[PDB]
């Protein structure tokens, strides 16, 4: 029975559906599920089911729905639109990171100018994540590399756009990028309807750029999935799936568990510039088998059989999960802005 001991794992993208309603209880269960299944440290994404982190008063609802307790630690963030660039900026410190998605911005002036505006306003220093694609992508890669700062790039699906994230990186752009854990086990093969996920070739490339992939998220694809297809809005979809699949193919040897760990914590903590977390530690027996639940959380892959149980989370000098089970101790988690 191999075991392997990991520090505690970083999510770069936690899905919170009512982010942004009033005394929700969503974020606080997600970082209950995070937390059971070895994430000691979540950046949530700014939009949710239907609002997102966009101005001051936005960031509050989301800062209060965090005072009951949480059972990880977490990062705002903050998503840009077509004026925000100004107040987003006065609150910078309270986040850790700008969402640049392209869906949010105005028609009536350049999209270039829009974001142009963001690049001047938002410190140097501090991350900018987008999910843009083609023409969009290659527009926000020209002003980070005008301005001479990082830009990641999130949920990447597509052939053509991790080969332009290769061009840029070879060129020494300051370009980062992640893949969800889905994409790389589900195509348009498996679900035709679903454009939202890559088709076998687009997955296909992929697997062959994985050392161009610099993160591991879990994203809102899992919740988008699931959206689509019609099951229970369950807040936790695709947390506790992600890492067993990627261990899976660790025993398969498609996968080595430093490429694993670096993607689930390394990468993640320097391009987001997070902190050590002393005492956060995940213990794995990678070659467990186990049947994904038919029960609790929806998943597409219920009933069939993955490797790599979470033997044991310590979180904040306490044991936060054993066998995947969340332990209820105290929240001791805490906002890292």
């Amino acid at each position: 029975h191999r075991t392997i001991q990991l520090p505690g794992l970083i999510n770069i993208a936690a899905f919170v559906p009512g982010l942004v309603t009033r005394d929700s209880e969503d974020l606080q269960r997600v970082t209950q599920a995070s937390i059971a299944a070895g994430y000691s440290m979540i950046r949530i994404m700014p939009v949710s089911k239907d609002g997102s982190i966009s101005d001051v008063k936005s960031l509050k609802v989301a800062q209060q729905n965090s005072k009951r307790g949480v059972y990880c630690d977490f990062n705002l963030s903050i998503t840009a639109t077509s004026d925000n660039a100004n107040q987003i900026s006065s609150v910078a410190g309270e986040v850790g990171s700008l969402f640049i998605p392209f869906n949010h911005l105005s028609d009536n002036i350049s999209k270039v100018t829009q974001v142009e505006a963001h690049f001047d306003a938002w410190p140097k220093h501090k991350p900018i994540i987008t999910d843009a694609r083609t023409t969009d992508l290659a527009s926000i890669l020209l002003l980070a590399s005008l301005h001479n700062r990082r830009i990641h790039v999130s949920a990447v699906t597509t052939k053509d756009d991790i080969k332009l994230i290769t061009l840029g990186k070879q060129k020494g752009l300051k370009v980062t990028c992640d893949v969800c854990v889905y994409s790389l086990f589900l195509s348009q093969k498996d679900c035709p309807g679903c454009h939202f996920l890559p088709t076998p070739e687009d997955q296909e490339a992929l697997w062959e750029h994985l050392p161009i992939i610099d993160v591991f998220s879990i994203g809102s694809l899992p919740y988008q999935l699931a959206h689509f297809l019609k099951k229970e809005a369950d807040v936790t979809v695709g947390i506790a799936d992600a890492l067993p699949l990627l261990l899976t193919a660790v025993v398969d040897g498609r996968l080595t568990v430093d490429y694993v760990k670096t993607r689930l914590h390394d990468n993640p903590k320097e391009i987001f510039e997070l902190h050590d977390q002393v005492g956060a530690t995940v213990e794995i027996e990678l070659d467990r088998a186990f049947a994904v639940p038919t029960e609790g959380v929806w998943s597409p892959f219920a009933g069939k059989v993955l490797k790599g149980v979470v033997q044991r989370v310590t979180f904040q000098d306490q044991v936060a999960c054993l066998d995947g089970v969340f332990q209820p101790i105290p929240p001791k988690g805490a906002d890292m802005s």
